[PDB]
């Protein structure tokens, strides 16, 4: 076996050991011997990618890896990709758990039983490299920590899984073939730190380079840029650290570059200023730039200039060059507000996980993109990289499409009992300050990122008071937040936290979450509130998103935040036939597990969007609408840029029929207005209502949307004129047929059937088709939401949850008793009535009371009131449903959409004409629940039926209870017909969080008496 | 740190006590080199938190101090600030990087003179009476070490005392130092006498420095 020394000292369970013979941390480096190719960021022949097929064993320990593994490939090894995470080739499960530790919790010790990835790679070196200077490997991230050898030989040791491990291979190399051995431990004492809501993986799942530099190297450097009062001049400040033996004739020149146009220069030997009375850096320059009128970077437009690091001889000579993208930005909290140039900013972000279905956390630069583009596309400007420091990649695709980044240091402790139990032991603060400041060393030379996070779900210890100071001390150009310890410690810059609601109080014991407008005015209180999660996107989620929006536009401070979250964590199975299909926690034979909590996304693993989306999209906007007469007035919420790439499309109809359109330049300045003056209208021929649209069209394609997108709508009732015209008075009149069984109704063609036994419309026929395959009952309940559930630990359930009260309560159970079925014979109709109990064990929960009118038109008007028990759980929904035997291609509607709406969930939706497959009216959540519906209609036309009032619907081939009994959504199957589910009213479906009752009061359905009228005729 | 019954001792006897980390890296160049490296935070934090640990329940202590002539490093920021959190009982202190640093609740320089400005660069060694003074400045201050009493010294003694009696904010200070560091060697004849640096063969050394 592998030994000695290495499995004697178990490293991995050792908090004071985070590695052995490590490279000092320093931001991105390619070595260029070539100053034009720096500047121009091409490839350097300096940094070469290992990445390519490795070899790799699986071991159940460490103890079981064969000695001869050092030395030569094994035989039972398999050819893989890397990187990659080893559970994604099936060597073992991926685990999901949420809080509770996926080990037993006995720090620092971890399971004897340690999935163990042993990988290898045979690769060639050039003599070159090895003739001169130093040659090191970088591994971009290891899973959870390694042991390093090349060619027999061990080189070191390293743990954090989110951040570069380098090692100087100098003295191991060979010229020709060389053979690297890898040993990466699944369980290490940095499993402790690494307890993030999300999949347990391993392995090498990042980047592998070689990198090589010459013996006299830029070893480290830094950008800063300061301004002036109104931003018009900045210096560049850039401070360049060397190694090697110390030489009079060596330079630096720091070069400023503007595209092809070099805009500052500066050249200094080295030798910094005195600093104490020992002296001065000697390794060390500080070159100082002067900039006119600086281009400046935010999100709104990502300014960039290129500076390039030149070390060199005062005579010519380049020894190497580094350089990164620059972006000229000051970011300072002052008087409360988050500023950026100046101007206070407005988050609109969203947390990003790096999930990928397929590849698992492997991130790649096509997905990276996608993500970017779809994020801007749909009006986000923030992003927050939780819970770990990202891929190197992401932070400059952020510089350069402009997003707004939250760097956080890879530590989380949330299954530690107290939160804080390691965060306030100060033997744990080596492991977590190498956390911070590697993470702080790689990324501050990117203007993307404008805060530093310690972390996530860590409590609050005195160890985040310590690195709150060493951040503030070595970078005081971005401010530092941490929500642990009840968002709002000595720890953090800026009130944030998770889950805070906008008008309600919960206040927890140590760590209350208090209503976020309440919250910046307690007693002392100075800084702003920015949510670090909110509006958790939980499947059918993000009711009450217009809320928070609100808030965030009417509060100075309020200053936004980051949803929860962007990407379900869903992965890809196959099942027998080789089908793809969605797979949660639990899937995999993980247990313990928490089963759908790791899919909280806005959009699917596939990043196709999710219905919220939309939501988001529209309260994130960047204009604001006001309409007086026929004057629009447009605001404008960006800080820097002018609206030129900017074109307002209005239109007016009349019920869905357009009487009027055109569009105006939009000419807005940041912050400024523009009135908007509307031809006269055209008078409206027919009776009903007009209703204005205005959207914001771009013109012309960007680097992040395609011409013609859309930024930005608004919606508006013009004028009512009110029907008073009597419909045409029919000569036919239905005729009743009794028996003691049924009431019968006949109109030409069409023939209706109410069962005497039951109180229900049984049957329909239209020539002598059946229409209903179910009769058509009242319904009270709904498949329910992730939401309802309300469940965020497999283990635990809140006995408040609206699931488990309507459960309780029996409205899943409860039974319709007739109380009444009547025909009467009027002068031009049939009247049918009826009223039904809802019972559960003696207590009647709900009465149904409703008149059917069938008059000589062939329309059937169906009056429905219900009383609710003041004492049972609100219900979930007041309507009816049947399935009908019809089954169409389309669905057309008057009402809200197109996409899925529900009443706390519906500002994105339009009132128009809708008409789409049948396929779109259901939402695809990967745990089924209720969905699809669409609020505010006035019609709905599906085959030869027509449903008029105004109402609350959805359609599909599910049936609510399917959609209940059901885990996965691939698990569903078509129905016989279509299932029609019409609500005169629906509850919210809430979201402020995913684990207690969210639904806000004004959208529950407390009201004790509701009524609500449907006509229902053929087309 | 000292030997655990100096503290029982000044406890029951009566003595304000400065409780030291075992921190100086004054040979360095520049000082701070490190102090402000962050690969030397991990062995520093133990010297100063494993300090705070063990003698946090002394009445004598009164002040905790982050070391000696380690120049200042953000180092020294992150541990100040690691104590003010422990423990706000008591001021902490810290001299490096020029005696009024963001590391240091009281201005405690090293042989600052009463009325005589030393304009070092960088860190220089202001009069007492006009550091207090200078623009934005609030804190007391005690001088860490001052009136080195090498040999036939202590010239100048009263003018501190009238400083510290005529000034409110100049709270006094620590002579260096309490006990000549010579060591006893014997003589031929076995006769004892006081050595100093360099008198047991080690070289380099600084000769009489040590008393
Ligand atoms: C905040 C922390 C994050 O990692 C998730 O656990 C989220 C709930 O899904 O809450
Ligand atoms: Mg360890
Ligand atoms: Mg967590
Ligand atoms: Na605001
Ligand atoms: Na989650
Ligand atoms: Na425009
Ligand atoms: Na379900
Ligand atoms: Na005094
Ligand atoms: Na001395």
């Amino acid at each position: 076996m592998i030994d000695p020394v290495v499995l004697q000292r178990r490293d991995w369970e050792n908090p004071g050991v985070t590695q052995l013979n490590r490279l000092a941390a320093h931001p991105p480096f390619a070595s260029w011997r070539n100053s034009e190719e720096a500047r121009t960021d091409r490839p350097s022949q300096q940094l070469r990618s290992l990445n390519g097929e490795w070899r790799f064993a699986w071991f159940p320990a460490p103890e079981a890896v064969p000695e001869s593994w050092l030395e030569c490939d094994l035989p039972e090894a398999d050819t893989v990709v890397v990187p990659s995470n080893w559970q994604m080739h099936g060597y073992d499960a991926p685990i999901y758990t949420n809080v509770t530790y996926p080990i037993t919790v006995n720090p620092p010790f971890v399971p004897t039983e340690n999935p163990t990835g042993c990988y290898s790679l045979t690769f060639n070196v050039d003599e070159s490299w090895l003739q001169e200077g130093q040659t090191r490997i970088i591994f971009d991230g290891v899973n959870s920590a390694f042991h390093l050898w090349c060619n027999g030989r061990w080189v070191g040791y390293g743990q954090d899984s989110r951040l570069p491990s380098e090692f100087d291979l100098s003295a191991f190399l060979r010229a020709g073939e060389n053979r690297l051995a890898v040993m990466v431990l699944r369980w290490s004492d940095g499993s402790y730190l690494e307890d993030q809501d999300m999949w347990r993986m391993s392995g090498i799942f990042r980047d592998v380079s070689l990198l090589h530099k010459p013996t006299t190297q830029i070893s480290d450097f830094h950008v800063a840029t300061r301004f002036n009062d109104d931003f018009s001049r900045a210096v560049l400040e850039a401070e360049v650290q060397m190694c090697g033996e110390l030489r009079d004739y060596l330079r630096v020149t720091v070069s400023l570059w503007q595209g092809e146009t070099q805009v500052a220069s500066g050249t200094a030997p080295f030798g910094g200023e005195i600093i104490d009375e020992r002296g001065g850096y000697a390794d060390r320059v500080t070159l100082r730039l002067n900039v006119e009128n600086p281009k400046l970077w935010s999100a709104e437009i990502p300014n960039l200039y290129r500076a390039v690091v030149e070390l060199h001889t005062a005579d010519g000579t380049l020894i190497e060059a580094e350089a990164c993208d620059v972006g000229f930005r000051e970011v300072r909290i002052e008087n409360g507000l988050l500023l950026l140039n100046g101007k206070p900013l407005l988050i609109r972000g969203v947390n990003r996980h790096e999930h990928h279905p397929l590849h698992g956390q492997v991130m790649d630069e096509q997905t990276m993109v996608q993500d970017i583009l779809l994020m801007k596309q749909n009006n986000f400007n923030a992003v927050r990289c939780s819970h770990y420091p990202n891929h190197p990649l992401w932070y400059t695709l952020c510089d350069r499409y402009g997003l707004y980044v939250v760097d956080e240091a890879n530590i989380e402790t949330h299954g530690m009992v107290p939160m804080n139990r390691l965060t306030d032991d100060p033997r744990w603060l080596p492991a977590m300050s190498e956390r911070v400041t590697r993470m702080v060393q790689r990324d501050r030379n990117h203007p993307s990122v404008i805060i530093w996070s310690l972390g996530n779900e860590s409590g609050h210890g005195a160890n985040h008071d310590a690195l709150y100071r060493w951040i503030k001390s070595v970078d005081p150009s971005r401010p530092v937040q941490y929500e642990g310890g009840g968002a709002d410690t000595t720890a953090t810059d800026i009130i944030c936290p998770m889950y805070a609601r906008v008008d309600e109080d919960q206040p927890f014991p140590a760590v209350p979450k208090w209503s976020i407008k309440k919250w910046l005015s307690l007693p002392g209180e100075t800084r702003p509130l920015i949510l670090c999660e909110y509006a958790h996107a939980m499947g059918n989620s993000l009711g009450g998103f217009a809320k928070y929006w609100q808030a965030f536009r009417q509060y100075p401070r309020l200053q936004g935040g980051f949803v929860w979250d962007w990407v379900d964590q869903s992965l890809i199975k196959y099942d027998e036939n080789g089908n793809p299909w969605s797979a949660y926690g639990g899937d995999f034979g993980d247990t313990p597990n928490d089963r759908q909590f790791c899919m909280n996304g806005l959009v699917f693993a596939d990043r196709t969007p999710h219905p919220a989306l939309t939501e988001a999209k529209h309260q994130q906007q960047f204009f604001q609408f006001r309409l007086s007469g026929q004057t629009i007035e447009v605001t404008s919420e960006y800080l820097f840029r002018h609206s030129d790439n900017e074109l307002l499309h209005w239109m007016v109809a009349l019920d869905g029929k357009p009487l009027a359109s055109g569009e105006v330049p939009l000419d807005v300045a940041p912050q400024g207005k523009q009135l908007i003056e509307l031809p006269e209208l055209p008078q409206p021929e027919s009776a009903g209502q007009l209703w204005l649209t205005v959207r914001v069209v771009q013109p012309n394609a960007t680097a992040w949307s395609e011409a013609g997108h859309i930024s930005a709508w608004q919606q508006w009732r013009l004028a009512e004129n009110l029907s008073v015209t009597l419909p045409a008075a029919s000569h036919a009149i239905p005729h009743l047929t009794t028996s003691e069984m049924d009431f019968c109704i006949e109109l030409g063609n069409k023939r209706w059937q109410f069962n005497r036994q039951s109180g229900f419309l049984s049957q329909m026929w239209i020539g002598d088709k059946k229409q209903l395959l179910t009769p058509l009952r009242d319904q009270f309940t709904r498949a329910p939401l992730d939401n309802d559930i309300a469940v965020s630990e497999a283990t635990r359930i809140d006995p408040n949850a609206w699931v488990e009260r309507w459960k309780a309560a029996g409205h899943y159970q409860a039974e319709a008793a007739l109380l009444q079925c009547t025909a009467d014979t009027l002068a031009d109709a049939v009247l049918i009535t009826t009223a039904h109990a809802w019972q559960h064990q003696g207590k009647t929960l709900f009465i149904s009371r409703k008149t059917y009118r069938i008059d000589g038109s062939g329309q059937m008007a169906i009056t429905v009131d219900v009383e609710v028990a003041s004492d049972t759980p609100h219900p979930a929904r007041i309507g009816l449903n049947c399935q009908l035997a019809q089954v169409a291609e389309r669905v057309n509607w008057l009402g809200l959409g197109p996409q899925e709406n529900y009443p706390d969930r519906l500002t994105a939706a339009c009132f128009d004409r809708w008409d789409l497959p049948l396929s779109d009216m259901y939402t695809p959540y990967v745990f089924p629940s209720e969905n699809g519906l669409r609020c505010g209609t006035r019609e709905l036309n599906y085959g030869p039926h027509q449903w008029r009032g105004d109402f609350q619907f959805n359609i599909s081939r599910y049936s609510q209870q399917q959609l209940m009994e059901t885990s996965h959504r691939h698990l569903l199957h078509a129905e016989e017909g279509t299932w029609l589910n019409i609500d005169g009213f629906h509850m919210g479906i809430g979201g402020d969080d995913s684990w207690s009752p969210s639904v806000s009061a004004e959208f529950q359905l407390s009201a004790g008496r509701y009524h609500y009228q449907l006509v229902w005729c053929q087309k």
